[PDB]
């Protein structure tokens, strides 16, 4: 098992903490800071122990820029790879408010030596989005290490509290502990890993995996490796359209991974072979445009009219999904069933949340909800508190089904 912050000497040390501050943002504002709130304990620990924090995280999926191209930008005085919608700035502000102390925001994670050097115990520094640099997520270890070398020069001890990006073998996740030669798990990492651990071992079956949301291309690839664990696979959100089209239905202008259709088909084959009852939308809630509208189009078929885009699962689908969740003893959910941010497209998401919250509360249904947007929905409904666990990890919570040890976790000093 991995070493904890508890085992580290933090007094007077600059702790490099990789957190998951990839919170939901709209118009440059955080709409849900559950991922930040969840990281509070580890930061409190280091502050209480007399250390200082230099936090690293990513927001969104910015294009990134090669480190080489950065130098030129910095000469101009700009920020390498900067994308306004993916700044961690609002996160720095929020964190400062929760922590009740200043959080200095270093606008460039690879050019923060100055600020870092001036740190003293009690100080908290948040570096700009590490994903502003392509090397952070490069597949080329050489590349990751290049960037990690710099970041690693920022502190003494490293601790990872970013369960949520633990499935991401990245520069900040695995590269820094590698180059620094140490790494422990924060409290949140420990917590998530433990709850999942205890739960994924002896899950009360039937076990239904409800997966929705977006990020289809990546998320769809996690499904194959979770068929062995699950009994039911409910599919909603954008994820559904690729499956439905692969099956031969009309998808209209709905989100679809056209390059995954055969993959979808094969996965459905394996699902049958692995004794997994996969269920897709029966009907949909649609509209001609990605805009809310009181009373949008609700289909009868799995087919979506050419001019429409399905934005939520339909009533018949909500019924079957809720019904099957009722047939289970374990439920793992990731991804809203529709565009829950808009009232007319929120019924599916809140229905699943309700069923899970109710199942747990009235029958011990062991429920786990994961993901930033998912956590927001759970909180909006109020069912968050009624779940067995609401994880800060979405894809992380899904990858974890495969049984493999998350690289971010793995890289940690298992002591
Ligand atoms: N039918 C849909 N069409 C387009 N987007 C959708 C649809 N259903 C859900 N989404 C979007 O996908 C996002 C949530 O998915 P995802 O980001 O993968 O979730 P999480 O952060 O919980 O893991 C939301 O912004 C949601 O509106
Ligand atoms: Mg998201």
């Amino acid at each position: 098992e991995k070493k904890s912050i508890n085992e580290c000497d933090l007094k007077g040390k600059k702790v490099l903490i990789r957190v998951d501050f990839n919170v939901p943002v709209k118009n440059g504002k955080i709409t849900n800071d559950y991922r930040i709130r969840s990281a509070l304990p580890t930061l409190k620990k280091v502050l209480t122990e007399g250390g200082s924090c230099v936090l690293m995280s990513h927001l969104g999926r910015p294009k990134g820029i090669p480190m080489a191209q950065a130098g030129k930008i910095r000469s101009t005085g700009g920020v390498p790879g900067f994308q306004q919608k993916a700044t961690l700035k609002p996160v720095a502000k929020r964190l400062s408010e929760l922590l009740l102390r200043p959080v200095t925001f270093a606008p460039d994670c690879l050019n923060a030596a100055d600020v870092v050097s001036k740190m003293s115990p009690g100080d908290v520094v948040l570096l700009e989005n590490v994903r502003f640099y392509k090397e952070e997520g490069s597949k080329k270890a050489k590349d990751r290490e290049a960037m990690a070398k710099i970041l690693a020069s920022y502190g003494d001890v490293y601790i990872s509290d970013a369960f949520g990006t633990a499935h991401r073998d990245s520069a900040t996740m695995t590269g820094i502990p590698k180059i620094l030669g140490n790494g422990a798990a924060g409290y949140l990492m420990e917590k998530e890993i433990s709850y999942f651990a205890k739960v994924l071992g002896n899950p009360p079956r039937p076990l239904v995996a409800i997966v929705g949301g977006a990020k289809v291309s990546d998320k769809i690839q996690l499904l194959d490796n979770m068929l062995q664990r699950i009994d039911y696979l409910l599919i909603g959100g954008a994820m559904a359209y690729t499956f439905l089209k692969a099956q031969g239905y009309s998808i209209g202008k709905s989100k679809c991974e056209e390059s995954k259709l055969e993959f979808a088909r094969s996965l459905l084959k394996k699902a049958e072979d692995r004794k997994v009852q996969v269920i897709l939308p029966i009907d949909h809630v649609c509209h001609t445009e990605f805009k809310a509208v009181d009373s949008p189009l609700i289909t009868e078929d799995q087919n979506i009219p050419e001019g429409h885009m399905a934005l939520d699962i339909g009533p018949k689908t909500i019924e079957k999904y809720v019904q099957t969740i009722g047939k289970c003893k374990s439920a793992i959910w990731n991804g809203p069933m529709g565009v829950f941010e808009m009232v007319p497209y929120s019924k599916g998401t809140f229905a699943i949340a309700k069923a899970m919250g109710r199942g747990t509360h009235e029958h011990g249904l062991m429920s786990i909800i994961g993901g930033g947007d998912s956590a927001s929905a759970a909180e909006l409904s109020g069912e968050a508190k009624r779940m067995s666990h609401v994880s800060t990890g979405g894809g992380a919570s899904l990858e974890l089904l495969e049984g493999k040890t998350l690289p971010g976790v793995t890289v940690l000093d298992d002591k």
